[PDB]
RNA sequence: UGGAGAGUUUGAUCCUGGCUCAGGGUGAACGCUGGCGGCGUGCCUAAGACAUGCAAGUCGUGCGGGCCGCGGGAUUUUACUCCG
């Protein structure tokens, strides 16, 4: 089992005939803290059961994230949609500087030491559906070797 | 060895997009408050106007004097005059 971070959770409105009927959606990431994250978004007519709900797809949703000593491989830049998300190699000493969104996500997958930016679209979402995509694109000079042989 | 973002357009959503904030800075000023020291710093305006004192002189080993004194001489008549 592993940690449950929750980034973000709304109330949505439908309309219908004599009144507006609300909806609740949360984000969660859970990770080890140890090459694994998960994001999941779940919806649901009360908040309890969106948290659960989502908690759920996150771990249907996980990542390898080939950390090296706390951070990263190399820099990832990584549009989705609107939002672009960068991620940056840092030293030790240096934390994980990072926006709420990125933060959570890059903390539960055990990156302890990276310098981020959000540009574009600052929305959470879709700022932390790139994140997973910028985790998800990392390669090492191990599995590049790998590729580049015939 | 270096990079955080948030609030606000909707019934709700995504996007655009402005506005606003959190940070650092100061020859400061204003309010409330005020114990000590060290080191810095102090007319941003009227390059307005200025009382009063002080702020560039020194050299007698370049030169000749004036003025106020004192001493010694040429003089034993008291006027004149040489030197220091
Ligand atoms: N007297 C007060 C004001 O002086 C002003 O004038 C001031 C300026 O001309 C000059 O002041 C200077 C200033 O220009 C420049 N920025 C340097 C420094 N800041 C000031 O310094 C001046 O004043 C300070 C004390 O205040 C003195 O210690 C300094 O030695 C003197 N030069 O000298 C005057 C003061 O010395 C205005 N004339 C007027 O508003 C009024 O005279
Ligand atoms: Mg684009
Ligand atoms: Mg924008
Ligand atoms: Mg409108
Ligand atoms: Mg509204
Ligand atoms: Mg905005
Ligand atoms: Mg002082």
């Amino acid at each position: 089992d592993f940690e449950e971070k929750m980034i973000l959770i709304r109330r949505t409105a439908r309309m219908q005939a004599g009144g507006r009927r609300f909806r609740f959606g949360a984000l969660v990431v859970v990770g080890d803290r140890q090459g694994r994250v998960g994001l999941g978004f779940g919806k649901a007519p009360e908040v309890p059961l969106a948290v659960q709900k989502a908690g759920y797809y996150a771990r249907r949703n996980m990542v390898e994230v080939p950390l090296q000593n706390g951070t990263i491989p190399h820099e990832i830049e990584v549009e989705f949609g609107a939002s672009k998300i960068v991620l940056k190699p840092a030293a030790p000493g240096t934390g994980v500087i990072a926006g709420a969104v990125p933060r959570a996500i890059l903390e539960l997958a055990g990156v302890t030491d990276i310098l981020t930016k959000e540009l574009g679209s600052r929305n959470p979402i879709n700022i932390a559906y790139a994140t997973m995509e910028a985790l998800r694109q990392l390669r090492t000079k191990a599995d590049v070797e790998r590729l580049r042989k015939g």
